[PDB]
C-alpha cells in the first residue's frame, strides 16, 4: 500500500468540481482512499479581517464537504486544508497580512483553531506567490520573502506541538523562487514542500508548449522549464530531497492554433483552446476530455520518442499538451531516483475516475500508485 511505502501520494481535492454537469460532477465520496496518502482541501480564502475563512459555504459548511473529506483520516490518509490558490492571490492581501507581524500573529490563532474545529491534519499554504504576485514580480515587495517565512515558522510553532502538519504548494520558476522563498526556513519548518512542476506553458506565451516538461528540450526559450531543472534547483537553494513532493498535472494546457497547417511544439497561437464541456475554462482540459478527444473524435497524438515531455494531440486549430500513462511512469521513475519525498497530483477530479475513456478508473492516479510501488528504478 501506499501509506506502507517510503513515498507520499498528495492528492489535491476542490470543492468546486462538484459544480460540474453529468459525469464531470465530483463529490467527497468519489475520493479512491487507495491512491492517496494525503489529501488537501482545495480551498479555504483569506477574509477581509485577515482571517481564514471558508471558501464556499453551501459546499464546505452546509452540504458537510470539510467533514466529508476529513472522512478519510479513518483510512490512516493525512488530510489537510489549503490557503489560497491562484484567484485568492490575486492583488495584495496575502502581501498585507504576512508584513504586519500583528496580523500574523492574529491569523496564526485562529487558523489552528479553525483546522480543529474541522478535524483537519494540518495547513498547506498556496499563495501564488510571495513577491510575485500571480507570477508579476514587479508588484510585490522584497519583503515578502521575510514576511512569508515568518508566518511559516509562526504556523509551524503552533501546529508542530499539537501534532498538526503544515506545507506549502510552491512555484517552479526559478525567478519566482528566487523572489519570494527563505528555501532554507521553509525546508526547515515544512513537513513537504509540493512543487508545482506543471503550467510552464499555456495560452499566455503566445505560442504551443508543454504543460509539463520533464527535460529539457533543445528548442525551449530557456534552460529553465521543465520539471527536472525545478527539482535540482529546490534542492540546490537548500531543500532536501525528502521534503520534496513533485506535482504532476492531471490535466492539459490547450491553445487555438494561428494557422492549422502547422502543428507542432512552439507555433503561433491566437488564444486559449475552446473550453471542454465539463470544466468550461478557456485554455484547460481535463484529462478525462482529453482522452475523448483522442479516443472518439479522432485527436492526432504527438509524442517525444526521448519522453522528456508528455504528448500534445491536435485537430483544426485545437492543440493540448499534457501527460499520458507513459510520462507519467518516467516522472515517478525519476522521483523515486533522486529519492524525493513522493509525488502530488492536480488534482482528484481532473484524472478519468469515471473510466469514460476505457484506460481503467484513475488511469494517471493509479499509474503513479504503481510505478510508486515499483521496487525496480
Ligand atoms: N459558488 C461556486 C463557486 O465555488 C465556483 O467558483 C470556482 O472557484 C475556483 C477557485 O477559485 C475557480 O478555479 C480557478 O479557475 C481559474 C480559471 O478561471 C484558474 O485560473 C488560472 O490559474 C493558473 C494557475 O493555477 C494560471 O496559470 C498561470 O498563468 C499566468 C499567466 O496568466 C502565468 O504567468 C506568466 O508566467 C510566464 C512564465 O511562465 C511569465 O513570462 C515571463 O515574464 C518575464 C518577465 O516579464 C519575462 O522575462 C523577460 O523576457 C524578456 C525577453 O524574454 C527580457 O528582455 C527581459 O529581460 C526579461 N525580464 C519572460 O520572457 C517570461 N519567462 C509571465 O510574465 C507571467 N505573467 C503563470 O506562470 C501560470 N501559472 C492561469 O493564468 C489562471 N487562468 C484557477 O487556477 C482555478 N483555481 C473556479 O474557476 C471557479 N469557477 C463556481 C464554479 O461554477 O460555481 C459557484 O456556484
Ligand atoms: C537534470 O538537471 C540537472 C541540473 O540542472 C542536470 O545536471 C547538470 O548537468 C549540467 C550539464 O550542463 C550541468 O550544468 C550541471 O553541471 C549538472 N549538475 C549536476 C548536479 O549534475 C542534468 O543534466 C539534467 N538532466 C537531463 C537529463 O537533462
Amino acid at each position: 500500500s501506499l501509506l506502507n511505502s517510503r513515498y507520499k501520494l498528495v492528492c489535491y481535492y476542490t470543492n468546486w468540481s462538484w459544480y460540474r454537469p453529468g459525469i464531470g460532477k465530483y463529490s467527497p465520496e468519489d475520493i479512491d482512499p487507495s491512491l492517496c496518502t494525503h489529501i488537501v482541501y482545495g480551498f479555504a480564502v483569506l477574509g477581509n479581517d485577515g482571517l481564514m475563512t471558508a471558501h464556499d459555504t453551501w459546499s464546505d459548511y452546509d452540504n458537510r464537504f470539510y467533514e466529508r473529506v476529513v472522512e478519510y483520516k479513518r483510512y490512516g490518509i493525512k488530510v489537510s486544508l489549503a490557503l489560497g490558490g491562484w484567484n485568492d492571490s490575486a492583488g495584495d492581501k496575502y502581501s498585507k497580512l504576512v508584513n504586519d507581524p500583528a496580523a500574523r500573529a492574529k491569523f496564526v490563532q485562529h487558523a489552528v483553531a479553525f483546522l480543529e474545529k474541522y478535524g483537519f491534519d494540518g495547513l498547506d499554504l498556496d499563495w501564488e506567490y510571495p513577491k510575485c504576485w500571480q507570477v508579476d514580480c514587479s508588484k510585490g515587495p522584497d519583503s515578502d520573502k521575510q514576511g512569508f517565512a515568518d508566518l511559516v515558522h509562526e504556523l509551524s510553532a503552533v501546529l508542530k506541538p499539537k501534532g498538526l502538519l503544515l506545507s506549502a504548494a510552491v512555484s517552479p520558476n526559478k525567478m519566482v523562487i528566487d523572489a519570494g522563498y527563505d528555501v532554507p526556513v521553509l525546508a526547515r519548518l515544512l513537513d513537504w514542500i509540493a512543487v508545482m512542476t506543471y503550467d510552464y506553458h499555456g495560452q499566455w506565451d503566445k505560442k504551443t508548449g508543454h504543460v509539463a516538461p520533464l527535460y529539457y528540450h533543445p528548442d525551449d526559450d530557456t534552460t529553465y522549464f521543465n520539471a527536472n531543472y525545478t527539482i535540482h534547483y529546490w534542492m540546490e537553494k537548500g531543500t532536501p530531497a525528502s521534503k520534496i513532493v513533485m506535482g504532476m498535472p492531471m490535466y492539459g494546457q490547450s491553445f487555438t492554433i494561428e494557422n492549422r497547417g502547422i502543428h507542432g511544439l512552439n507555433i503561433p497561437v491566437s488564444d486559449g483552446g475552446e473550453p471542454g464541456e465539463y470544466t468550461r475554462a478557456k485554455g484547460f482540459l481535463a484529462y478525462y476530455e482529453i482522452c475523448d478527444r483522442i479516443r472518439n473524435s479522432g485527436w492526432t497524438v504527438v509524442k517525444d520518442p526521448y519522453q522528456r515531455m508528455g504528448p500534445y494531440a491536435y485537430k483544426g486549430n485545437q492543440w493540448v499538451s499534457f501527460d499520458d500513462v507513459e510520462i507519467i511512469k518516467k516522472k515517478v521513475n525519476f522521483i523515486k531516483s533522486l529519492n524525493l519525498g513522493g509525488g502530488m497530483i492536480w488534482a482528484l477530479d481532473l484524472d478519468d475516475y469515471r473510466n469514460r475513456c476505457g484506460q481503467g478508473k484513475h488511469p494517471l492516479l493509479n499509474a503513479i500508485k504503481t510505478e510508486l510501488l515499483n521496487p525496480k528504478i
